[PDB]
């Protein structure tokens, strides 16, 4: 149920995602999740719902359902706060919203810094994202300070390519190695090279968008649909499981952490019922065979940013 991180802490391999969970629904989602056994919640300031996630956690702590030490709460430093001077306040805002005194894991959400200011996606008049003059290593050093001050127990990265990870690993005077790299991963984007890289370096990989993010706001009707893939439905039927259950179990059997999102109580419970069956070797081979290098998350307006991660092969 949990994987050991480099700081000695254990991270639950199944967590609840919260991107696109409206504040109207995420409090109930998190309450239900905790009731049915989730102990890991994946959050971010940019998801605009951390206050409501926080309400749910506070309530369940107060109800004596769970103790804080049993929860594993992750959040992420948004791109507009990469300047060394902005990092601590960004973390403290997340902590205040979540009503917590520490995070279990805090990630650099994307390797790119954006122009500081109120807008999460500052654009120029021609639609290009406006970068900031920040660099990965200075942002990393700021993240390390959060560990040293007790705000966070572990730090990591998200959407970093292997060269960007290597930059941090090779930093003279590195204080903390990244514990986790959180990346998009599912049968249409199987990430074999980056997973082998990270796992060889002692970095745990978390798979995001494991169901293919059908609710992503830029979906096009001609896009591939993992949950509707008849090939994956057939593997699910053979196990008397749903397609979502197969898609969640798949990364678990690759020694990945996985964070499916739902706000629908029946699905939150369904998605956790993945510890009672095993995909066969042939199932795993078949699912890996569906790779198409297809990404849910890769914003066009960011493709000229100097730190855009997806020009590299991996
Ligand atoms: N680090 C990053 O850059 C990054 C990027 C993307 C995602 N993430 C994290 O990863 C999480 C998961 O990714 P995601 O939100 O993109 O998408 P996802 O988990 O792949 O898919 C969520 C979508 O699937 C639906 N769904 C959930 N369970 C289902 C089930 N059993 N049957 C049918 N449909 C089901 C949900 O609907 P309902 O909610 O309406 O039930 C929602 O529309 C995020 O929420 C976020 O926490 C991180
Ligand atoms: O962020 C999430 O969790 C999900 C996520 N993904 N995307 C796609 C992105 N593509 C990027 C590319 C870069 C780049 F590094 F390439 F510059 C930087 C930042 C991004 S956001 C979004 O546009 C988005 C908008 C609101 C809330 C969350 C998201």
């Amino acid at each position: 149920s949990r994987i050991l991180l480099n700081n000695g802490a254990k991270m639950p391999i199944l967590g609840l995602g919260t991107w696109k969970s409206p504040p109207g629904q995420v409090t109930e989602a998190v309450k239900v999740a905790i009731d049915v056994g989730y102990r890991h919640i994946d959050c971010a300031h940019v998801y605009q719902n951390e206050n409501e996630v926080g309400v749910a956690i506070q309530e369940k702590l107060r109800e004596q359902v769970v103790k804080r030490e049993e929860l594993f709460i992750v959040s992420k430093l948004w791109c507009t706060y990469h300047e060394k001077g902005l990092v601590k306040g960004a973390c403290q805002k997340t902590l205040s919203d979540l009503k917590l005194d520490y995070l279990d894991l805090y990630l650099i959400h994307w390797p790119s810094g954006f122009k500081p200011g109120k807008e999460f996606f500052p654009l120029d008049e021609s639609g290009n994202v406006v970068p900031s003059d920040t660099n990965i290593l200075d942002t990393w050093a700021a993240m390390e300070e959060l560990v040293d001050e007790g705000l966070v127990k572990a730090i990591g990265i998200s959407n970093f390519n292997h060269l960007q990870v290597e930059m941090i690993l090779n930093k003279p005077g590195l204080k903390y190695k990244p514990a986790v790299n959180q990346i998009e991963c599912h049968p249409y984007l199987t990430q074999e090279k980056l997973i082998q890289y990270c796992q060889s370096k002692g970095i745990v990989v978390t798979a995001y968008s494991p169901l293919g993010s059908p609710d992503r706001p830029w979906a096009k009707p001609e896009d591939p649909s993992l949950l509707e893939d008849p090939r994956i439905k057939a593997i699910a039927a053979k196990h008397n499981k749903t397609t979502a259950q197969v898609l969640i179990r798949f990364p678990m059997q690759r020694n990945l952490v996985v964070i499916p999102k739902s706000v629908t109580p029946e699905r939150i419970a369904e998605n956790f019922k993945v510890f009672d069956f095993e995909l066969s070797s042939q199932d795993m081979t078949t699912l890996l065979s569906y790779n198409r290098n297809w990404r849910v998350c890769a914003l066009l307006s960011c493709t000229s940013h100097k730190d855009y991660p997806f020009h590299e092969e991996f």
